[PDB]
Formats: C-alpha cells, sequence, structure tokens
C-alpha cells in the first residue's frame, strides 16, 4: 500500500538529504511526479519491517553491506539497467550490489575512512598508531588531546581491529565461508587491546560517540578524528584548516578499513519501479546529479566514472581512494548484520572493562558463528 505516482525516498541523516531533495526537485519540474526524500531514523532496521507489510519507501540508500539481507527476505527489485548504462560505471562497484548472480541496487559512492587532522595543530599527521599516547601526553599539557572518534559504532573501530590479521568471513571460493570468522584471532586481540589500552591510559574515553568527537574536532580541541568524507562539509564550515590522509599503520601493516559502496535499492513492493529507474539512471547518476548532492555533504569517490574524473584531483578524494585500496570492500551476505551487532557489543563491553578483550572476542565469534 504504496501511493503510486509519487517517490518516497529513505536515505541516512549523515548523508546530502537537502541536495537528494533539489534532484528530485528537478525530476518534478520535469516529470510532474513529487519525490519526498525522508531520513528516518534507523531506516535501515525499519525498512525490512514495513517493506515486508507491502510498505516502505520506493528507494532506500544504505551501504551495499544490508543489501543481501534484504535480497533474501525479497524486499528488493532486480534491477537491469543496460551494457551502456553499466559501462558508466566503474565495474567493482556492480559487483558489491550483486546477490547470488543477480543486480540489486544501483551502486552510488564508494566510501573509505581517512585520518582528518588539524594542520594548526599538528602539522604533521602520525604515520603509526603506536605514537598516539606519546602525542596525547604533549597535547594534552597545553589542554588539547590527540584523538577522538566515535567508539560506539563498530565501523570506526574495524579498522585497527583488521589492521593485524582480524576478519569477518573469508572468502573462499568466490564463496564467502560463514563458519570462518576471524574476531578472535591473534591480528584482532592485539588491535582491540591497543584501543582499551589507549583507554585505560587515558588518551581516550570509552563513551565518545559521533557527536563528542565531531564537536571536538570542529571546535579544535582535538588535533584529529578518523570519519568518511560525509563529514568534510562540517569541518567547512568551522573553518578549521583540516587534511585527510592516510590512516597511521599498526604493527607496520596498513589499517584497513571496511569499504563501503552507498546503493539505492527500489522496493519490491513500489508500484512506481520504471519512475525510480527513471530517476536514479536519468537524473541522479549524471555529472548534474551526483554534484548536487555533493555540494550537500561529499559523497566519496563516486561510482560514474564522468564525474569520478572531476573528483580525483582532490586530495581528500585521493586520501579516500589510497584507504579504501588498503582496506577491503564488505560482504553484503544476510550474516553481515550479525557480525555487526556481535562486534558492536564486543568493543563496547572491552573498552568499558565489562569484558576482558580475550571474553569479548570469543563471545562475538560464538555468537557470529551460532
Ligand atoms: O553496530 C550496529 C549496526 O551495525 C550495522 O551497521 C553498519 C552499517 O550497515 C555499515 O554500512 C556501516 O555503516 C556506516 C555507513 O556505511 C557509513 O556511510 C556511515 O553512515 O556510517 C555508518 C557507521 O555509523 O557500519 C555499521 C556498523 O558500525 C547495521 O546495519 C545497523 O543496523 C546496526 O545498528
Amino acid at each position: 500500500k504504496i501511493e503510486e505516482g509519487k517517490l518516497v525516498i529513505w536515505i541516512n541523516g549523515d548523508k546530502g538529504y537537502n541536495g537528494l531533495a533539489e534532484v528530485g526537485k528537478k525530476f518534478e519540474k520535469d516529470t510532474g511526479i513529487k519525490v519526498t526524500v525522508e531520513h528516518p531514523d534507523k531506516l535501515e532496521e525499519k525498512f525490512p519491517q514495513v517493506a515486508a507489510t507491502g510498505d516502505g519507501p520506493d528507494i532506500i540508500f544504505w551501504a551495499h553491506d544490508r543489501f543481501g539481507g534484504y535480497a533474501q527476505s525479497g524486499l528488493l527489485a532486480e534491477i537491469t539497467p543496460d551494457k551502456a548504462f553499466q559501462d558508466k560505471l566503474y565495474p567493482f562497484t556492480w559487483d558489491a550490489v550483486r546477490y547470488n548472480g543477480k543486480l540489486i541496487a544501483y551502486p552510488i559512492a564508494v566510501e573509505a575512512l581517512s585520518l582528518i587532522y588539524n594542520k594548526d595543530l599538528l602539522p604533521n599527521p602520525p604515520k603509526t598508531w603506536e605514537e598516539i599516547p606519546a602525542l596525547d601526553k604533549e597535547l594534552k599539557a597545553k589542554g588539547k588531546s590527540a584523538l577522538m572518534f566515535n567508539l560506539q559504532e563498530p565501523y570506526f573501530t574495524w579498522p585497527l581491529i583488521a589492521a593485524d590479521g582480524g576478519y569477518a568471513f573469508k572468502y573462499e571460493n568466490g564463496k564467502y565461508d560463514i563458519k570462518d570468522v576471524g574476531v578472535d584471532n591473534a591480528g584482532a586481540k592485539a588491535g582491540l587491546t591497543f584501543l582499551v589500552d589507549l583507554i585505560k591510559n587515558k588518551h581516550m574515553n570509552a563513551d565518545t560517540d559521533y557527536s563528542i568527537a565531531e564537536a571536538a574536532f570542529n571546535k579544535g580541541e582535538t588535533a584529529m578524528t578518523i570519519n568518511g568524507p560525509w563529514a568534510w562539509s562540517n569541518i567547512d564550515t568551522s573553518k578549521v584548516n583540516y587534511g585527510v590522509t592516510v590512516l597511521p599503520t599498526f604493527k607496520g601493516q596498513p589499517s584497513k578499513p571496511f569499504v563501503g559502496v552507498l546503493s539505492a535499492g527500489i522496493n519490491a513492493a513500489s508500484p512506481n519501479k520504471e519512475l525510480a529507474k527513471e530517476f536514479l539512471e536519468n537524473y541522479l547518476l549524471t555529472d548534474e546529479g551526483l554534484e548536487a548532492v555533493n555540494k550537500d555533504k561529499p559523497l566519496g569517490a563516486v561510482a560514474l566514472k564522468s564525474y569520478e574524473e572531476e573528483l580525483a584531483k582532490d586530495p581528500r578524494i585521493a586520501a579516500t581512494m589510497e584507504n579504501a585500496q588498503k582496506g577491503e570492500i564488505m560482504p553484503n551476505i544476510p550474516q553481515m548484520s550479525a557480525f555487526w551487532y556481535a562486534v558492536r557489543t564486543a568493543v563496547i563491553n572491552a573498552a568499558s572493562g565489562r569484558q576482558t578483550v580475550d571474553e569479548a572476542l570469543k563471545d562475538a565469534q560464538t555468537r557470529i558463528t551460532k
């Protein structure tokens, strides 16, 4: 029971929803159908709930990791573009949105986390995680901190856990093995232990969330933060003189971020599939439609080769790609939501001291593997 003749879009509150709304605004100025863009809370958990009932949005935007679960549950329409359109996008990006060899979403942008630093407070960013505790001791003396980032969402902590060997699911033939999980190996335990230690040594606080880390850096009280492209618009308005670069190394290895592909899916239950398709392929996925969204909140490296060509010149995009290169594309299997929930509890229990690192990762491994 969705109302034909309109488009309702769901996008996360951290993305350029006002720019998206302008893209729909000239969709309608030229097609008569109104597009309404919403950013509900926890949309990613709500979608499967109402979509199930034959409700929800026409189009849902999220990183590709949640899409194999939606596809398995029968909530998404298979998209079928065409080889000329497919050719306009980087091939690895359509691979991120293939579920059982079928395409189930349009790729939009490639996101990777980077190290953001205040050049006025730290002209040369550190190359290693290991020098962060000494750096904090000097800034603290001057009333500032070396680094603050969201500790509440496992997405932010995974690059460090993965650096020395942690992994989610082993990719074995061209299949992910759901029984071979790397959350409790020596690599994962070494990274999580370094994090807990920064905490126990008062270099970071266990409660820092997205808001606190973002205000701390935007106000100049912390020299560095770890975030994605979407955060740049707020740093620009704060006028901090910042740099975006490669994440620090841990035990000599590159921090390895999970790479996300912002994707747009069509609810299986919509009577507007062709309008949806119109909208995504001919309006949004254009240099003009992507530019409009990007002005609002930067998208990262886009999937459309044409526009990415324009963006690649920006050192912030170059740093984005370099960290994506060092990282791994997330799986899109249904089990990714179980993985994230288990790791989220493990990290909060370890950081808060409610469990040791070993008991926290062992419980997570257990939980993910049944
Ligand atoms: O931790 C519980 C949380 O896990 C799952 O969320 C993950 C997202 O699915 C995954 O894409 C990633 O999300 C980041 C987005 O990709 C990024 O664009 C930006 O919005 O930040 C997000 C992190 O806040 O990582 C999270 C895990 O942290 C699951 O889908 C959620 O329902 C669940 O609440």
